[PDB]
């Protein structure tokens, strides 16, 4: 077996493809979606070149897919050419592609071997690809607020219907493309002007492709108009079915001005017309259905049951759109709806389907003077005289009258992306060895072997684990290698002391209850320049008992720290069966700079070398030998019971008939290897000394200075008579009353100590002749 750098690996895929998207240039494409994620943005507006390089959307040597590779994407300008690698990919005798738009994908990674994923992309046009040229280009680009999601919006350039319906009957690439000349332009004038003031767009689709009178027929409802012909010249014409009449100049229509005869007499009941309309559009943005409830109260309010509707609108692309078609056709269908058939002579000659005129027959059926809309119209004959017009209530244009945009929540919280968060370094201790490292090989782990290891929150939901980038001696760079998982942490908030067991904290992780009772926890504190070293910082493993709810049981000083005090908002960390470390062997003294970088799934990892460090020093290793347990101290008077952190004072009298004062200390006998796995307590006794091992004593003086230093004591106790102190630490040398001496204690075996040490004080005194 070896480590990932030649292993079995999820297998890349090395081949591109080539996409042929649709017809004609187009002025720019904008984004390209993966599998429904939005992998990569940019506005693309001619033959060109670019590059998708966040792979990190799926996955990589840690997780699945991930697109990557240059992106060749032809426009189909109308002399274009493209580069030969596409025509040798494809091979043989080729095209130059002219007139469509073909993406190249050359990027050796179109997926990973699981089967590839399905793309989208996004484009939009005005001017470009106009078989002829444009035709009235400066009013094509309806732009308007079609957002989907209320934070993440942004406006759409929806295309002038009318330019749309002009490339329909003047283009030859597809339909009829009738001549310029036979098209009315002054009429595709009429209708720009009200369709970009009131920003009536569209976003149509036409694939599989029908006959051109339906999608005529789809965009004409759509926007709610009249193709026709012209009566003089014969050309094509569009019109609007609007409120462009002012119900003063209409000519007024009775039997002594015109009419012939109301061929439509009767009144059917239309009392019961729909009153609810459903409309459904599409928003490109979310690029699916959206719909649109209308509910003409005046109706419900009367009539009863509901006489509704649904209808169809897509390519309308926003939710105001919608709104101002579903009032029209509500308002169009609903009010007071009746149809005229007029008998009428050479009076309305000039009269065109779509006009207005005002009809009265007041003193025999008793019709109030009524505007109307002309619909068919039947020219007559030389004969016979007489035209019939077909003819509609009024009709209406667009108005505000309801506020529906539902403004979704802007996709429910979709952001995954990773980011920086807490986290913890130091060096792997043997217990770690010994828990992680299996017994085959964890014999002939020299003593110049060290090991790294570190703990850190997890910011987000959406991350999975952290990699570790490591930039040792001479390295360059930090290098990614090994990986960990987010350990459970408990911010210390109750300025517990040495001895403190039961553990008062806050901020319950997730994973802060899944430690069994008895687990190994490791406490720690803020490091910095100076704070770094771990013989001062209060770095101590605590055993944890049993869980409180919010509050812990744990022990102090289990395995390889003597217990210590701590301060509230401090950081606790869980490393039982957890971290994180690339497994190799580093040499003590070789310190490292190392990154944690978090990971997710569709953010891939954190910013590529942006994260914080810290400088990790190697000065110690898991070689070293335990520290002694249940250190006790005591005097010849009080000489029961007094801890390193509880001073014991050395006068120049025990007691009365007493020689002077002795500080005797104690201490338990530990075996590391003895030990293993078990975490024994600070509190615990004896284990049984390691092979060789012997406890080392060092004194500071009031000033500082280092005194004296003892080794070889094999024994679990020393003993400082006042004369015996007195010696190196001189009450006549110190001009002080009470000489505060500083002693500090440990243990060494072949040579090396132990990683930390205990701090006990003794004041030793004068005395007068």
């Amino acid at each position: 077996g070896s480590k990932s750098k030649k292993v079995t690996v999820g297998y890349k895929y090395y081949m591109g493809l080539f996409m042929g998207l649709f017809r004609g240039p187009v002025n720019e494409i904008t984004e390209i979606r993966v599998g429904d994620r939005t992998a990569w943005t940019g506005s693309i507006t001619g033959n060109t070149t670019i590059q998708i390089n966040k792979e990190s959307l799926f996955g990589g040597t840690k997780a699945e897919g991930g697109i990557d590779g240059p992106l060749e994407v032809y426009m189909g300008a109308p002399t274009q050419t493209v580069s030969q690698k596409l025509k040798n990919m494809l091979g043989g005798r080729q095209p130059e592609f002219r007139g469509v738009v073909t993406a190249y994908f050359d990027g050796l990674i179109c997926a990973m071997n699981p089967y590839p994923k399905q793309w989208k992309f996004k484009a939009r046009r005005s001017t470009a690809g106009w078989t002829g040229g444009v035709w009235y280009p400066e009013k094509c680009l309806v732009k308007m607020q079609g957002y989907d999601g209320q934070g993440n919006q942004h406006e759409i350039h929806a295309m002038n219907p009318a330019h749309i319906l002009y490339e329909c009957q003047s283009n030859y690439e597809w339909g009829r493309g009738l001549s310029r000349t036979l098209i009315d332009d002054t009429t595709f004038r009429l209708a720009a002007d009200t369709l970009f003031n009131e920003n009536f767009g569209l976003c149509i689709r036409w694939n599989r492709q029908d006959t051109l009178e339906s999608f005529m027929q789809l965009i004409l409802d759509h926007i709610g108009g009249a193709m026709y012909v012209s009566k003089v010249t014969g050309k094509l014409s569009l019109r609007l079915i609007r409120k462009d009449y002012d119900f003063d100049t209409l000519p007024i229509f009775d039997t002594d001005s015109g009419l012939l005869s109301i061929q439509e007499a009767t009144n059917a009941s239309p009392a019961n017309l729909v009153n609810e309309v459903v409309v459904t559009y599409h928003n490109p943005v979310m690029d699916e259905d959206q719909q649109v409830r209308s509910h003409n109260l005046a109706q419900i309010q009367n009539q009863g049951c509901l006489n509704s509707n649904t209808i169809e609108y897509l390519g309308i692309p926003t939710g105001k759109l919608a709104m101002q078609v579903a009032q029209r056709d509500l308002r169009a269908a609903s009010t007071n709806v009746r149809r005229f058939t007029v008998i009428c002579d050479r009076r309305a000659w000039n009269v065109q389907p779509g006009d207005v005129l005002k009809v009265r027959d007041p003193k025999q059926r008793g019709l109030t003077e009524v505007v109307i809309r002309v619909g068919t119209v039947e020219d007559g004959t030389l004969p016979d005289g007489k035209i019939k017009v077909v003819a509609l209530q009024d009709q209406f244009a667009f108005q505000l009258n309801t506020f529906n945009q539902v403004e979704p929540p802007a996709g429910y919280e979709p952001n995954l992306t990773p980011a920086i968060a807490r986290r913890i370094v130091y060096e792997m201790p043997y217990v770690d060895l010994v828990q992680q490292l299996p017994d085959g090989e964890l014999n002939a782990v020299g003593p110049n072997d060290a090991f790294i290891n570190s703990q850190a929150e997890k910011p987000t939901d959406m991350s999975a684990a952290y990699d570790m980038g490591i930039m040792a001696e001479g390295e360059s760079g930090f290098d990614v290698r090994g990986n960990g998982d987010f350990g459970a942490f408990g911010s210390l908030a109750s300025d517990i002391d040495y001895l403190s067991t039961q553990i008062v904290l806050s901020e319950m992780t997730d994973m802060w209850d899944d430690v069994q009772p008895g687990f190994v926890a490791r406490i720690a504190k803020p490091v910095l320049d100076g704070q770094r070293t771990q013989m001062e910082i209060a770095e101590e493993f605590v055993r944890i008992d049993a869980i409180n709810g919010n509050v812990i049981t744990v022990a102090r000083g289990v395995l390889d720290t003597i217990p210590f005090r701590h301060q509230k908002s401090e950081m606790l960390w869980v490393t039982t069966y957890d971290g994180g470390t690339d497994w190799q062997k580093y040499a003590g003294n070789e310190s490292i700079d190392i990154k944690i970088l978090p990971w997710t799934l569709g953010g891939g990892r954190f910013p590529i070398e942006d994260a914080p460090i810290d400088h990790l020093d190697m000065d110690f290793r898991q070689i070293r030998p335990y520290p002694p347990g249940n250190v006790q101290h005591y005097l010849a008077s009080t000489s029961t019971l007094q801890r390193w952190y509880v001073p014991s004072a050395l006068t120049y009298t025990a007691n009365a008939g007493e020689t002077p004062d002795t500080y005797t200390l104690t201490w338990a006998h530990r075996d590391r290897v003895l030990q293993g796995d078990k975490p024994v307590p600070h509190i615990d006794g004896d284990i049984g000394p390691e092979p060789g091992t012997s406890y080392t004593i060092r004194v500071y003086n009031q000033e500082g200075t280092l005194v004296r230093t003892e080794s070889g004591i094999n024994g679990t106790t020393w003993n400082w008579p006042y004369a015996t102190a007195a010696a190196d630490m001189n009450v006549e040398a110190s001009l002080f009353d009470p000489v505060l001496a500083t002693l500090r204690l440990t243990s060494a075996r072949n040579g090396r100590e132990s990683w930390e040490y205990y701090e006990m004080k003794v004041s030793v005194y004068k005395k007068p002749p």
